[PDB]
């Protein structure tokens, strides 16, 4: 279908090499070693994996199971999450009730269905707006949401120590939105022409990604793409464009994409943590000086969000209007 054909320059080459230099960070090393290894990965790559991360492996497996079970539901059930008979778009206002979403660039569509909902804070109103089926989705994903948030806040405090910010710097308005995106990539008859997910930064602060199958790729120097090895019991940590700005580019944001597969489907679980739409984003004043002048002026997260979700002329189109010095 023409609707899914990516522009020639954005098409993935067939043989992308494994990223052997993707850091795999054991969180059960000594505290300072973990801080140093995370700091180095954040400065150099903006993407790393965490293992022995304290989130139950059984819960990771049960969550991947119920997410796969959701995408196996019949059309009559999935229609209940399609407002006015079609998938929702990633556009503001981005509601926290569960919806199925379509995504692309303005023009082609990504070879992807995404279930998305808010996860924080957990109350009856929010969980009652989640999928009704499968029966155990709400029970399992409520537990998963809380555990992934706990691990994310641990990683943000490692990041604080690495940067020389006070512990809890991000335990406020900067992390108040937790969007869980369950991504379904069905088999594609022509992977040479399509993308599961176009190249992007995550616009938010930090993302934890759970995957068990290949398809995730990262952009490194000289327009080189590498493959991010799936470790089913690990989380991939992607630093967002918001953290790039707050660290005044001391940290890299992760530019990543997902390629399609001709033979098998793939489910990934992305937990996108970041600011409320009411937030003002700027480089952390604590880190600035005459030697480290701010590279961004303060901006509205809502204003950024509208650009980020619409303009894909460049990976950092969202923050281009706010660049200074
Ligand atoms: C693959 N796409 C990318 C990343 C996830 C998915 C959907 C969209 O990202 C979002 O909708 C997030 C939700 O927090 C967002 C929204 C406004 C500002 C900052 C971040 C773009
Ligand atoms: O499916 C994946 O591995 C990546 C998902 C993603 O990048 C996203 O949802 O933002
Ligand atoms: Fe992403
Ligand atoms: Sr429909
Ligand atoms: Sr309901």
């Amino acid at each position: 279908s023409e609707s899914f054909v990516a522009p020639l320059e954005k098409r993935a080459e067939n043989d992308v090499p494994l990223g052997n230099d993707v850091p795999i960070i054991d969180l059960q090393q000594d505290h300072l070693v973990v801080v140093q290894q995370i700091t180095k990965a954040c400065q150099d790559f903006g993407l790393f994996q965490v293992i022995n991360h304290g989130l139950p492996e059984k819960l990771m497996a049960e969550t991947m199971d119920v997410c796969k079970e959701f995408f196996a539901l019949p059309a009559e059930e999935k229609e209940k999450l399609q407002p006015k008979g079609e998938p929702a778009k990633f556009e503001l206002p981005l509601e926290q009730k569960a919806k199925l979403y379509v995504e692309g660039e303005q023009a082609f569509l990504y070879w992807k269905d995404t279930l998305a909902h808010g996860c924080h804070p957990l109350d009856e109103e929010l969980v009652n707006s989640w999928p009704e089926k499968p029966a155990t989705y709400r029970e399992v994903v409520a537990k998963y949401s809380v555990e992934v948030r706990k691990l994310t806040m641990r990683i943000l405090d490692y990041i604080c120590e690495g940067l020389g910010l006070k512990l809890g710097y991000f335990d406020n308005e900067l992390s108040q939105i937790q969007m869980m995106l369950t991504n379904y990539y069905p088999p594609c008859p022509d992977p040479s022409s399509t993308l599961g997910s176009g190249g992007h930064y995550d616009g938010n602060l930090i993302t934890l990604l759970q995957q068990n199958l290949p398809g995730l790729q990262q952009l490194i120097e000289d327009a080189k793409w590498i493959a991010v090895e799936p470790i089913p019991t690990a989380f991939v940590v992607n630093l967002g464009l918001t953290l790039k700005v707050i660290t005044n580019e001391k940290f890299e944001g992760s530019i990543h994409r997902v390629v399609t597969n001709p033979t098998r489907d793939r489910v990934s679980i992305a937990t996108l943590i970041g600011p409320d739409y009411s937030c003002t984003i700027e480089p952390a004043k604590e880190l600035l000086s005459q030697d480290n002048p701010p590279l961004y002026k303060p901006y509205s997260y809502a204003e950024f969000g509208e650009i980020y979700l619409s303009d894909k002329s460049d990976y950092d189109a969202g923050v281009k209007p706010y660049k200074i010095n």
